[PDB]
């Protein structure tokens, strides 16, 4: 979470498009 599958810093949905 938020919305992405990777767990870490740089992940999927960085930031307001998706996570935020």
């Amino acid at each position: 979470c938020x919305f992405x599958l990777p767990g870490g810093g740089g992940v999927c949905x960085l930031x307001s498009e998706c996570i935020x």
